[PDB]
């Protein structure tokens, strides 16, 4: 949820955030889903 309200809050991609909802949301890795946070988070 922490990643998927980031990547929804995330006013830049469209349906990518739609689409990495859907795959984040399906991360069962918390500390995969923290380092793809870092990672986006870090691009913008």
């Amino acid at each position: 949820s922490v990643i998927r309200s980031i990547i929804k809050s995330s006013r830049l991609e469209e349906d990518r955030k739609r689409y990495l909802m859907t795959l984040l949301d399906d991360i069962k890795g918390a500390n995969d889903l923290a380092k793809f946070h870092q990672m986006l988070v870090k691009i913008i």
